[PDB]
Order: structure tokens, then sequence, then C-alpha cells
């Protein structure tokens, strides 16, 4: 149908993490892509959003990539802060806000951004008719 400003923004945020992905990549997140997820992109985004939440928000600490060097710490906050934008603003790009799940496969946050990125890439391209 068309593209909204919202997704162009999203793709910018995803982008600017992909280019600064290294120390706190890899980390294990819910694999919301490996169970007959051939449902709507919007659902994938709903269900994907929740995991980004538990990511940026649960972590905000847990030492888990904090990197020790007060310096590396600044990056931690940086990603987590943007990931917050993405969380709060994935809801807008998704539409829905009721999509629990129960994926008990696991994947990486490296792959989470890839597999997230792809679906916006997909949905942003085929924006038109």
């Amino acid at each position: 149908h068309k593209c909204d400003i919202t997704l162009q923004e999203i793709i910018k945020t995803l982008n600017s993490l992909t280019e600064q992905k290294t120390l706190c990549t890899e980390l294990t997140v819910t694999d919301i892509f490996a169970a007959s997820k051939n449902t709507t992109e919007k659902e994938t985004f709903c269900r994907a959003a929740t995991v980004l939440r538990q990511f940026y928000s649960h972590h905000e600490k847990d030492t888990r990539c904090l990197g020790a060097t007060a310096q590396q710490f600044h990056r931690h906050k940086q990603l987590i802060r943007f990931l917050k934008r993405l969380d709060r603003n994935l809801w807008g790009l998704a539409g829905l806000n009721s999509c629990p799940v129960k994926e008990a496969n696991q994947s990486t946050l490296e792959n989470f951004l890839e597999r997230l990125k792809t679906i916006m890439r997909e949905k942003y391209s085929k924006c038109s008719s």
C-alpha cells in the first residue's frame, strides 16, 4: 500500500546498531522466527518487540557485556537507549500490543537484529502495491 515515516525511522535505528554491533552482540534472545511465523509481519514485529524489551530493559545491568571499562559502558547505555526507541516504537510499526508467544527455542541478538531488519526490509520495499 505505502510506507510510513515510522518504518524509515525504524530502519535507521536498526541500521545504526548494525554498524556498532560487536561486544554486546550475540547475546541470547527469544527465537521468534523459528515457529511457523509465516503469519503477518505485524505479528512478527509484535512478538519480536517483546524480546527487545526484555533485552534492553532486563539488561540495563546484569554485567552482561557491560565491558568493565566505564568507556565500553557508555556504549552499553547507547545501544540500550536506542533499543528502547525501537521497543517503544516497534509497537507503532507493528500495530498490535497483545502477542505473548512462548518460544523456547533460543537464538542470538546478532541474529535478532538481522532477522528483525530483514522483515522491515521486506515490509518497506513492498510498501507500495
